[PDB]
């Protein structure tokens, strides 16, 4: 019944890239109240 099944480590790169992608998605937005900031 999928006795003892681990997760391996490619699962954990997929669960590290949300990471790595919200991380960029954050500096992304930061970059960008600067840029209507530097047209404020």
């Amino acid at each position: 019944k999928k006795n003892s099944y681990s997760y391996g480590w490619s699962f954990y790169f997929g669960a590290l890239s949300f990471i790595i992608a919200e991380m960029v998605g954050v500096l992304a937005v930061h970059m960008f109240i600067d840029r209507h900031k530097q047209l404020t």
